[PDB]
């Protein structure tokens, strides 16, 4: 009876989760992308990435919901008609604990600053899919302050990537079991078990959001890390990834 | 051609914020206040009163009422639109903010429930005495609400002093001769106050005077009146 609303960027980290939640739970949604082809300054989605979609909102009646998190946990509680996938197990369900562990393991990531590290200090990235352009867009007191920043702002950058694989390689060791547990005939399963979950969702955009930034080549692919470059290959085949978030990462498309 | 909307519950605290500030700056905004006249439990707005609302503007989605009015002071510059804060270098700066600050800082939720959980404190409530006896049945039933209406005095104390000031110094607003965010926060605060039954406790009958004579200002006041004017009417949903 009462519509679901939802305002977005579409190229956002957050608006992506969002969109493919609602896709995966085969709900109706009047989806308003507010981001413009080209700014004030005439630059294109991927020259704006600092610039950030940020927020998404859902309207669903007389209930408004900010942010990604909060939205998903909204839709998941309040859709439970029975033809409605549930992307979360019954909190009594023995799998609950894993899938939402993996859930916040990865929604505690900080890909902003992924973003944000990728533009400015391209040279730790390999082959980022946002043209080099992007980056380039009392004379040594200035000059020091902003050596020290850039000083600062690397080692931020270096440490939170070296977080990022020790998560990777939680994932990895756990998409391991699933493997062993899986015979090369079934069906693949995703992260968690059988089913595809919030947690899929969050490792999938994560993923996907990380080989836009150049930051694929060195977590998977080459012999590191196999069963995650085997799960990403899984994601992209997945109908309803392709359909929400086909050419999300495509440069060429507004 | 960039369109201003506003999604709102009327009656929420937030709101009403908003709306003040949005009529004060003359500016257009298409708002929709998605509340409905009566909950699945047949509740009405006056039962529900424990919201978050949200602008977009072109492509800019901003959440909560503060953000929400900083977003619309700082982006609509044009001359023909009536600044509410003074400017950031400006001395009166510093002042607006702090009674905003300190305004904002009230736990209006936890006065509201307390008059329906606790209406031997209030005088003259709005809300039928019914609610109390149905949200009596089934977030702090405590006697810590004295200790927060006390504390609630000392802000008014404050305000009052204040207010003492500017009539020693038309009739000028708390900081100052012009209309401000800090005027918003107080009006609708003294309006929900009232609506609440902590009106008389607080001002009136030579307490408080300058407070009385201030909020007797705010309700002759064209916006509010436009845009306030039926919030705290039970008959109207």
């Amino acid at each position: 009876e009462v519509k679901l609303i939802l305002y977005h960027w579409t190229h956002s980290f957050s608006s992506q989760k969002v969109r493919l939640v609602i896709a995966e739970k085969a709900l109706k949604c009047e989806e308003h992308d507010v981001s413009l082809p080209l700014s004030e300054h005439n630059e294109p989605w991927f020259m704006r990435l600092n610039s950030t979609g940020e927020v998404p909102v859902l309207i669903h009646g007389e209930n408004i919901i900010c942010e990604a998190t909060q939205i998903i946990d909204y839709l998941e509680q309040t859709f439970l008609d029975e033809r409605t996938p549930r992307l979360m197990p019954d909190k009594e369900s023995m799998y609950y604990p894993r899938v939402q562990h993996y859930r916040e393991l990865l929604d505690s990531l900080p890909m902003d600053a992924y973003t944000h590290g990728c533009i400015l200090h391209p040279e730790l990235t390999v082959d980022s899919m946002i043209p080099a352009y992007a980056t380039t867009r009392i004379a040594k007191q200035k000059r020091l302050k902003s050596k020290l920043l850039d000083h600062d702002n690397v080692k931020y950058l270096k440490k939170i990537l070296d977080e990022l694989e020790k998560v990777l390689d939680q994932v990895e060791t756990e998409l391991q079991r699933r493997n062993e547990e899986t015979p090369e005939e079934g069906q693949q399963p995703w992260l968690c078990g059988e089913s595809f979950t919030l947690a899929d969702v969050s490792l999938a955009v994560t993923l996907h959001r990380l080989k836009f930034l150049g930051f694929a080549r060195r977590n998977w692919g080459n012999g590191k890390r196999p069963n995650l470059e085997t799960y990403y290959e899984h994601v992209l085949k997945r109908k309803t990834f392709n359909k929400v978030l086909g050419h999300v990462n495509n440069i060429l498309i507004s």
